[PDB]
């Protein structure tokens, strides 16, 4: 799928302002809020909820309602360094010790 990029530098330095990845959106009938993806460093591709980190490169799709970008980012993209700047390392932990905790319950 091609591997995250885990360095201090954006792989779409292009994408870097909160502005540009604003604009690649649209009018965007998603139910997940195109504002917050943005803030969580995302782009969309014009390939339905198909959205991009600027600076990861992560990858992420069919969004449902009860999906939060910055949760999601975290639990895919753990290693983003956007990710670690804009939130910290005590918010990515409660997150993963969350999805994992909930990967629990249900079965
Ligand atoms: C918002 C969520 C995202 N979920 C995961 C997802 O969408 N993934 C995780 C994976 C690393 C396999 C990946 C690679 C490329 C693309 Cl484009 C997406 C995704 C699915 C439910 N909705
Ligand atoms: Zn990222």
């Amino acid at each position: 799928m091609n591997f995250p990029n885990s360095t201090n530098l954006p792989r779409n330095p292009s994408m870097a302002d909160y502005e540009a990845r604003i604009f690649t959106f649209g009018t965007w009938i998603y139910s997940v809020n195109k504002e917050q993806l943005a803030r969580a460093g995302f782009y969309a591709l014009g390939e339905g909820d198909k959205v991009k980190c600027f600076h990861c490169g992560g990858g992420l799709t069919d969004w449902k309602p009860s999906e939060d970008p910055w949760e999601q980012h975290a639990k895919w993209y753990p290693g983003c360094k956007y990710l670690l700047e804009q939130k910290g390392q005590e918010y990515i932990n409660n997150i993963h010790l969350t999805h994992s905790l909930e990967e629990c319950l249900v079965r």
